[PDB]
């Protein structure tokens, strides 16, 4: 019943910012006996992000943790705004608005836990996921059907493209 | 039955946890270089931080021993790390005496048979959906979320709520 | 539509496959030492071996590039390993020309948009439950089992059955 | 139910496939050439319990890895036969050298290479995600899946059949 409300918020998005753990991954933090840390991403999310970028949308990562894995994933996907070691997601997002000349109302943010709440609440289009905390889900404009690390990002990428009448055009390039 | 669960959680000063099956989904991972791997859940970290910040002491009691457990514990401020110990009750009782906290003010979460007595005898005993039937049977509470998937975060929030500390935790992010 | 599916599968001489989301569940795994990991499914290995032994040529066509794919392919006797190639149809047509096999006698299994044209134009196009809707729409068959969980094994058995080789394959183990 | 218990009651040797039984069947490779395999904690306790009750534990697998050696060592799995082409002839060979009749052997497997061993063992076991043909010749199919408690489940079944289960539980009470 909220589809066109969601569409109106997504239609004006010029910047798409994302949390990592629980969004681009299923939230697993993986350590081994040699001190090495591991993180897993989802292939379909990659193509979804490529689609947004192709449509002219600026991509950003804002995470409280810091790893080479995030740097590597961001670089291969052409995400050039990689903010790590930053729990205060909203201040980081506002920082980007000033850096890039994009209004906050034209920014999307997807997050899963409490550090993401304010950014999800205050962004033009705030998104969460089924396994997100209840409080961040409560302030979201949209909650994905697919879970983090299992297509949540791909799903909201398609949603934004649809709201901007760019989805069918993108699909047609593969047909 | 949440009223009696909140009543038990109200008095908790020490929260002790098994590792495999609780903080992880129970996978023991090895590779051809001789390296062992373990996986944890990001939301459990924030939950344990909230518990610690509220004044509750955190402990790990595990039958295995690994560097991953030391790293994760250090990262989350788990100050009492007991590894290579299958006898969970003796370990928990040892902690009660050392810290000066009654067993009735201890919470313990476990998943398999070695955890049974500690879950049964602790002031607040918790298990998980994929815990063994016998350990689930003696639990005061079984989580909705599974081990390595938010069971720990869930218990953390329950204890915070019971102690009127949950909304203060949430408020910092609003 | 199974009579039509069997018709298409009956004449397959080349079986070509996407990797991520087909042979794996789609996870791209990195670690802090710059190492990449990929996971495959054991039962898929036997299925592909069976297809190969029945006289079908095996091929991989993937947009990514890794040593893990080379290793898995060599292990299973996948003889055409095309990596760093998102244009699946051009690669597949290239194979038809090199091997002297009509496109109508090629099978292709894929999960996402880059695979769409190949799935559509191949003699037998296959996708998977978690494949994108657009690639599923142009498929001749969609597996019950998921990518990295037996989707490949399933279609291998389907092709063996369509070519009257399945029961004979089973018989070798009895 | 009772026919299963009759077959399980006299088991002296419990032999197992690895991939799809002790694991969920994932074969994991990395860019440094390193292979990974995952096991389940609850299976560990189940196997240890079986071993302590006097049952000899064995692994018979077509693949070969250090991970299997490591997991076997920590659980007291004392016969580790890797890289085996024919699992039935490996089981027959092992049970002959140990002086145990095949009728007193259990074997759990998931795929076609396990079929003959599951069929011919005194107690043959498979798993839900096992192939239909191996499931067809099994005396018992577990409810839990490989790498997710299938082994723990059958261990408890055998303990029950040998009047050792309630005592096993009681040691933890
Ligand atoms: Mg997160
Ligand atoms: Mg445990
Ligand atoms: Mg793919
Ligand atoms: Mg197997």
């Amino acid at each position: 019943g909220h589809m066109n409300e969601i569409y109106q918020k997504a239609k004006h998005i010029k910047l798409f910012a994302m949390d990592v753990d629980g969004i681009l991954s299923d939230g697993q933090i993986i350590y081994n006996s040699e001190g090495t840390e591991t993180k897993a991403f989802y292939v379909q999310d990659g193509l979804g992000l490529q689609a947004l970028k192709q449509s002219g949308i600026i991509l950003a990562i804002i995470t409280g943790r810091s790893s080479a894995m995030v740097d590597r994933r961001a670089k291969e996907l052409g995400i050039s705004h990689i903010i790590q070691g930053q729990d205060d997601k909203l201040t980081a997002l506002v920082g980007l608005t000033k850096k890039l000349g994009i209004e906050l109302s034209h920014c999307a943010y997807i997050g899963d836990d409490l550090p993401d709440l304010k950014a999800v609440r205050e962004a033009g289009f705030g998104i969460s996921v089924p396994n997100g905390c209840e409080q961040t889900r409560a302030v979201s404009d949209y909650i994905t059907t697919k879970t983090g690390g299992n297509g949540a990002v791909r799903e909201v990428c398609e949603l934004i493209l649809k709201a901007q009448n760019n989805f069918d055009a993108f699909i047609a390039t593969f047909q």
